[PDB]
């Protein structure tokens, strides 16, 4: 969790100078109120999915007629000794992965472990999030005026350490931003804390 | 987490119609206040247990002279933005095996 | 009857092995003793104030 | 003496393998440097207001 430097605040200001509603929003926050959470793109936990749950998820991705909801959640723990009445501010994005969609089939082929192919899921990562004094961590509609259409595409990969032998599969997911150029192992979430 | 339909509330009412204390309790709650948590019966986590902890648990189940406490716990997270002062309501049942 | 009106739980150990070695993907399954439909679900009825 | 009165911790890596492959059930064990009885326990003394 890195607070904005005066340079990062000038760079965000120069990024949003064309949107007067975005500049009106940015100008309400100090460089100390805006933090970049550098979220590491490798899952900090092994994917402990039961073999029947994984087989069911594979069947639901390939053959499921219902929309499979991809839920991205963020939850911000705050210091109650710094004040406020709410320790946790959280919210969720929810993409419906439509039956027969390209993303749903590519996330199904990742589960086979036969492809070095990443799935790209558009519209999944809100880069700009407000953390208000309440419990609801809403995305910044002033910086993302098209809401879901201004959310960054996430490239998802399945890493599968095997150890060249048996079915012992240390499996975990990696996420990257679709447009990563530097630090593809980091997902910079820009959080405006009230 | 599924809220009670008017049908599920009538079905619970018909289940407890013989117990006047149960009907007096059910009648204090609306169908929206009663929720069925459909808890999936497969553990959402792999049982990591260390091999020596599993060997100790196996020894304590077979050869342990003390009661081994089977603790069932439930913990309900609530929306603080809907009001109330307590995010987490929890309790435990404890059977002595 | 407090404890005597609590439902019996049928517990199972699922042990994916992968037919080889001691790699044991182990997890517990719980079912209600009287499950008839949806034995994979434990309906807990919660009265929220 | 703040940090200088904090107990030394002996750390170990336990690595159940099952004598075969690279299936490594790995976990850390911590002990107090001066443990004499109950080396499997770290007694933290907490003064609750």
């Amino acid at each position: 969790i890195i607070p904005f430097t005066a340079q990062a605040y000038e760079e965000l200001s120069r990024q949003f100078d064309p949107q007067p509603l975005a500049m009106q929003f940015i100008s309400q926050y100090s460089p100390e109120d805006i933090v970049t959470a550098q979220i590491e793109g490798s899952s900090g936990a092994l994917w402990r999915i039961s073999p029947p749950s994984r087989a069911q998820m594979k069947r639901e991705l390939y053959n499921g007629t219902a929309d499979i909801t991809l839920r991205f959640t963020w939850n911000f723990q705050r210091d109650l000794a710094k004040g406020g009445t709410v320790e946790y501010a959280n919210e969720k994005h929810m993409l419906a992965l439509a039956p027969n969609s390209t993303a749903r089939r590519q996330l199904a082929s990742l589960l086979e472990g036969t492809s070095d192919q990443s799935v790209v899921i558009p519209n999944l990562f809100p880069k700009y999030i407000r953390a208000p004094n309440g419990p609801e961590a809403n995305p910044v509609k002033q910086l993302q005026p098209n809401e879901e259409a201004d959310y960054l595409g996430v490239r998802i990969q399945l890493r599968r350490e095997q150890g060249a032998g048996a079915t012992g599969f240390l499996e975990w997911w990696v996420i990257e931003l679709q447009e990563c150029r530097t630090d593809c192992n980091l997902l910079p979430m820009v959080i405006f804390s009230d």
